[PDB]
């Protein structure tokens, strides 16, 4: 039976990476897709861990060879999940989970029909900034055009099935944990699960 | 924010009463519903505590003022959910479970936005066995006939294990609640704050 396809998207600064990491290490038969990207490292990153880092040029021979699954072009930079990263999990049924803009949502929706999407909500415009700020060193310019960037992103939030509000951390995990075990308790995926024993039953 | 209405249903014998009853515990945002009846009653029995129990002709009084909100002939008794019952708790916000057959899940299904039915499954045909010959037939045929109706259920709940049954349906309920249609609802204001400019 194929794995199920999550997709967990936010703004930057929303808190979806701690929260998705927590959720994972809760809930590890779901695993995380590496993406890659043609944008430049920011302190902290590291290449191969956090991302696949590209040249632009190396991203788009990818691309014209046919690499991606899908692949956007998010805040002036290519991103994209290969298809190694998805499809052989899927058909091995290893559940993916992709962290991807609304974008590579709207071409994954598409692709995989039954795909189980969530946003992740600030709590609040200032909640989103001060977020920023805690986390890089970006300057106050930076700053000014991410948030500009997380409104054309929130923008989309109609998109996906679910959505979560972090205002407290351990309950937005709390949160997502409930999204994906609830997933596994859905009629189809039952009836695939418990064939024999549902067979048994109305025989 | 209108509170979501829920169906639990299951065959007897699947344990689906201790499984409600343990997750409105740890649950208070979760009210559960009284229904009506015009079976007779048990000696020891106490009206009010799981059902309302009425005469035929009062339930049949009920069914032609509209006062049920789902309705049916159950077992050669009339069983029903008025809408006294929840109207009012879904409008205050407050979530409302129904314990109901499948016919009145049909009903529901079709009357009311975001409404979640989950049916519970014993954990093997011989674990239903061991919870007159001919009655217990009787009981487990009427277990088959509804266990028949599975397929019409958004999630689905194999009681193995109890605790893991009750934080199975303790995740349906939250999850139901993270739904967009929802949450936009409840985040009105915050949602116009987010996407409005400088
Ligand atoms: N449609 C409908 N079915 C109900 C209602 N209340 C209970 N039932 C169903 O009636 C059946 C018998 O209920 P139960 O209390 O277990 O047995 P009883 O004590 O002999 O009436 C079960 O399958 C319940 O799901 C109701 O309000 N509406
Ligand atoms: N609920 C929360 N309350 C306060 N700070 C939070 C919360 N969730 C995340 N954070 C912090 O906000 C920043 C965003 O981290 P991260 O998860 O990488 O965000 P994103 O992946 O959306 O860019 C981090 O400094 C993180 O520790
Ligand atoms: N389309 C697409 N977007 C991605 C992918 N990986 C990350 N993103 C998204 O790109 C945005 C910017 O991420 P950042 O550049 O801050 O790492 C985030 O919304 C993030 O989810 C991917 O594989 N595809």
């Amino acid at each position: 039976a194929r794995g199920t396809l999550y997709i967990v998207a936010a703004p930057s600064g929303a808190g979806k990476s701690s929260i998705v990491n927590a959720t994972l290490a809760r809930d590890p038969q779901i695993a995380l897709s590496i993406s890659f990207t043609s944008r430049a490292m920011r302190p902290g990153e590291v290449n191969g861990q956090h991302y696949h880092f590209v040249s632009a040029e190396k991203f788009e021979q990818m691309i014209a060879a046919g690499d991606f699954f899908e692949h956007a072009w998010v805040h002036g930079d290519w991103k994209g999940t290969a298809r190694q990263s998805v499809e052989p999990q899927l058909a091995a049924g290893q559940d993916v989970l992709l962290e991807i803009d609304w974008q590579g949502a709207q071409q994954v929706r598409q692709l995989v029909p039954g795909t189980v999407t969530v946003f992740i909500l600030p709590p609040s415009k200032q909640a989103l900034q001060d977020r920023m700020r805690k986390r890089g060193q970006d300057s106050e310019a930076v700053i000014a055009q991410r948030l500009g960037a997380a409104r054309d992103e929130m923008l989309h939030f109609n998109e996906f099935d679910y959505v979560i509000v972090n205002e407290v951390f351990d309950t937005a995990v709390d949160e997502l944990c409930a999204i994906f075990t609830a997933s596994r308790l859905r009629r189809e995926a039952q009836k695939v699960r418990h064939a024999g024993l549902i067979q048994a039953l109305l025989t």
